[PDB]
């Protein structure tokens, strides 16, 4: 069975994700909309849908560029999609116990490596493999042969796949946050025992949750999930650089947890 403290754990999680994830996007308002290395970008091409409140519909399809300029058109809205998701993950840290307690200067760092990841983590809860879309309240981002091909993309589908509980998907946000080996972590052996709790917590509630056989190493490809979007992490801060080389998007925040 599940013990005490590993009760605990989940609830301050379960509690800190319904606290903090708004999972209808009630409040994205106010977000613009559209008026030489772009494999990077044109794989993660989407079109975007806005319902309104009254029964109307808009629609977005996106240029299919030969040229260059127009692969740009829908970034200021992504770029504000991310700060309001960017806001939710950092209320969710600031909202538990065990983050709270570390240093303030190791909540900075732990946040500014993880924010992508986290953020990345609650798309998949609202993303609709049938489909190719996420599903954000009102506004729905339908991807444009079956292309596993890019890395973010493999990762929506192979992760939906595992069809994970919100208790499964909160702990991996919590592995994911309290990584010890992220620039500038001075407090790395706290950091690393709270990871391996969080990790003992996920290994536990499968063990006595999930006993059938599809649920078989679920937590070891769980923890291989988490080692690819690590990866996939640091190879999108060399994409969005890239494109601040060229062009400003980053609102202030970005800027922020990006470092600049
Ligand atoms: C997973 C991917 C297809 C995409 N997601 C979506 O288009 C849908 C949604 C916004 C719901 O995540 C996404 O967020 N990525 C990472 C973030 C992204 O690299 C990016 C976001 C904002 C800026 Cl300013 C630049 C780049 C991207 C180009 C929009 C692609």
């Amino acid at each position: 069975g599940l013990t005490e403290e590993q009760r605990m754990m989940i609830r301050e999680l379960m509690d800190a994700q319904m606290k903090t994830f708004d999972t209808t996007f009630s409040h994205f308002k106010n977000f613009r909309l559209p008026g030489q290395v772009r494999k990077d970008l044109c794989s993660l091409k989407v079109s975007l849908q806005l319902r309104g409140e009254d029964g109307s519909v808009w629609n977005y399809k996106p240029p299919a560029d030969s040229g260059g300029k127009e692969i740009f058109s829908l970034l200021p809205h992504m770029a504000d999609m991310s700060t309001y998701m960017f806001k939710g993950i950092i209320s969710f840290a600031k909202v538990i116990s065990y983050f709270r307690d570390l240093p303030i200067e190791d909540q900075i760092s732990l946040l500014k490596g993880a924010a992508f990841e986290l953020c990345q983590l609650r798309f998949n809860t609202v993303f609709n493999a049938e489909t190719g879309t996420w599903e954000c309240g009102r506004l729905s981002y339908c991807l444009e042969q079956q292309l596993l091909l890019e890395p973010m993309l493999k990762f929506h589908y192979m992760l939906k796949k595992l069809q994970l509980h919100e208790e499964e998907y909160v702990l991996m946000q919590a592995i994911s946050l309290f990584s010890p080996d992220r620039p500038g972590v001075l407090q790395h052996r706290v950091v690393d025992q709270l990871q391996e709790q969080f990790a003992i917590t996920l290994k536990s509630y499968i063990e006595c949750n999930r006993p059938q056989p599809a649920h078989r190493f679920l937590f070891l490809k769980i923890m291989a999930m988490l080692t690819e979007l690590r990866s996939i992490n640091a190879q999108h801060t060399q994409r969005l650089l890239r494109i601040q080389d060229i062009h400003p998007f980053a609102t202030p925040l970005m800027q922020e947890l990006f470092g600049i």
